[PDB]
């Protein structure tokens, strides 16, 4: 009798654990209705075994506060900072993301994540369901 | 239409000339569709001063080698092994390629093309238009 | 069989990606039915990245709506309508298609999906098996 | 003594590209001293042709980020985990390991690393002076 919605977020975070991966960037829009239930074209989440974040721009961060439970709701424009400075916050090296991210996306990444650790994920989320 | 065609590629090949890019590879529909007339998606174009290359599966070669003026057809399942054969037969080092490939076809890019710099452009076949 | 379903849209999904196609309009039933399960040959199927959708007329709104899992099922006798009013509205303006339609069938897309580019494929669906 | 670092690593790259190793574990004070300038025994090196990973522990996450050059470092008490993540990463199958582990951490390395074909190595670093 758990939640639909946070036993999908419980999985999520059991697998990382099994794989020792500390830090996850979900990006694709399927994937982050998927575990925050939130539905706006705008969304980058970051889960660790700490945090669970969903960043937002304008647009959309009333929507996200008052109706996406159990995330922290960040509203800003460069939300790869904002990761940047989380993972800088929690020590944390390394970050699993998503392999059908474009090109430009993790050149986005590698800018604001310098000595960071990137792993590339291959069907992460997809394979959770 | 052939000569519509024909300016393009003019175009491409100028602009790439201008800007020192010895190779580009064109690996979106609307773009190799931009350059060669050619509506199918198994489609992995390389232009250099030299070369216009197609490469497709057996589904499309006879039609591609009937109806595509001015570009090389060739057929094979891993475009990305043509690839590295062309570049060493004319002993060319560095290739553009297009920033929206995902990461995952910029890893089997990298597993293909070992020795080349893989340089990703942003919007390098639309700024033409 | 909405595993299996969902497995071979994600694949259909991600083919498209990699190729940047933005849109792709399925005609003929053996691949409706691969993407869908429905078994109506009264199906017009249209994909994007944000949007899967099922046109299909009176006779089988009711089925389709109980049967097809993650697809949003609209009722026309004038599919073609449909599909330009949703393409408008996602400012999409290239199009896939099946090269099985008929030429009558590749007419009345270009009189109702005016600034469309339309790009025909060889056996797109049939090559996700 | 960057200067005798950066060739030494440039040796063991070429090296190991003639052999074609894909990747190589060292886990050796004496060796990763020689290719790293690291003094702590907590080191686990990770080398592929685009990765230089160093990882230790939180005694030393501080001094190897201060003063290693060219290998991106991540602080964890469960290395081999790390390793796991970026041979997976990374689509390696094969990794080189120095035969000179205790059959206890092979034991360990075999048993965490599924899927993954271990090469024990004698002497590869030694053999590069």
């Amino acid at each position: 009798m758990s939640g639909f919605l946070e036993q999908r977020l419980g999985h999520c975070l059991r697998q990382m654990a099994e794989k020792g991966l500390e830090a996850l960037l979900v990006t694709h829009l399927t994937n982050s209705y998927y575990l925050t239930g939130f539905s706006g074209t705008a969304a980058t989440v970051l889960i660790t075994a700490k945090r669970r974040v969903l960043i937002t721009d304008s647009r959309y961060t009333l929507l996200a506060k008052a109706s996406v439970e159990g995330f922290d709701i960040i509203e800003s424009r460069t939300p790869l900072k904002v990761v940047a400075e989380l993972l800088e916050a929690d020590q944390i090296d390394c970050l699993g993301f998503e392999d059908q991210v474009s090109f430009s996306f993790y050149q986005a990444m590698q800018a604001e994540l310098s000595g960071i650790t990137l792993l590339a994920q291959s069907g992460f989320v997809e394979h959770l369901r």
